[PDB]
């Protein structure tokens, strides 16, 4: 029942997001870490431009050096406020995952495999949300939506 | 526990530990007497008297009728246009828990876990350095969540 199914998607992608984000709303991203991965990154973009580079309400962003993280943030007029790293991590160099991110009225709630991962607080409005940008080292193998509307 | 108040004697005047950056909540618990007419959460850039300080964000539960909330901003001792929330679920001799997030364009308002209402800045929120609360209301308690933190 996802809603604008599609399926490997070039990396780095940039993509219209097909409905609002209201509270309930999920966004389903599967994919797998490459072997040389460093990075890679799951932005809810206000807007797509480079340049005044548009707003990143939610950057999620797993890092794989060491024992790995995930860094989330907020990019606001091309500056990125206070990390939150979430050293307790799901993700792995060759391990596929399901990232399921759940839009709440206060929050984004995220669960990776179906366990619950990590909660990220709004810092700017949902409803601003219109784009969906994955960049980095990854290969998304499906993304797709469950709207609340 | 630096940002955190119990039981604050009505009228309440404080000076706000940091900024007030996108993310931040204000989290404020009480109750309304059951002889109240009004009560108010006010976000200052000061503490001055005369001149009254400047309020970025008037919140005011107002009790006669049927009841509403009236939000506005004092800017130079000028009140600008009145927001009026019909939808209150505040009611004398009843509990609240009152949430507000601090987002980039906006205040979000959410009372007992139900959404209530949106104020747009019309003050920058860095302005912000004060929180009075004035009228018929007591104050369990009074808890910031910077997301500085
Ligand atoms: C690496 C690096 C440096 O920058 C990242 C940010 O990443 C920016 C970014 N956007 C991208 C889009 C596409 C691609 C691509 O490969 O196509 C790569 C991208 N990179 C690296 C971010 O992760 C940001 C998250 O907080 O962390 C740093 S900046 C930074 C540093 C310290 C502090 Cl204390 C604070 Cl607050 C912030
Ligand atoms: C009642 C009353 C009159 O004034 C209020 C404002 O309240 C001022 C106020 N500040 C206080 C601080 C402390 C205490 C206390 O008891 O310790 C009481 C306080 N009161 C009443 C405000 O609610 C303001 C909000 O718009 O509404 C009115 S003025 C007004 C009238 C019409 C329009 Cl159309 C417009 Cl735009 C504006
Ligand atoms: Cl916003």
């Amino acid at each position: 029942n996802l809603q604008n199914i599609i399926y490997n998607p070039v990396i780095p992608f940039v993509g219209t997001i097909p409905d609002q984000l209201d509270p309930g709303t999920l966004i389903v991203i599967r994919g797998h870490v490459p072997s040389d991965a460093d990075r890679f990154q799951v932005d809810l973009q206000n807007g797509s431009s480079m340049k005044p580079r548009a707003d990143v309400a939610f950057h999620f962003n797993p890092r794989f050096k060491r024992a790995g993280c995930i860094v989330c943030n907020t990019l606001i007029n091309e500056k990125w406020g206070r990390e939150e790293i979430t050293y307790d991590t799901p993700f792995k160099r060759e391990k596929s995952f399901e990232i399921v991110i759940m839009v709440l009225k206060d929050k984004f709630q995220v669960a990776v495999n179906g366990k619950h991962t990590l909660l990220y607080g709004h810092r700017i409005g949902p409803e601003k949300i219109d784009t969906l940008g994955i960049y980095g080292k990854v290969n998304i193998h499906s993304i797709g939506f469950s709207f609340s509307s």
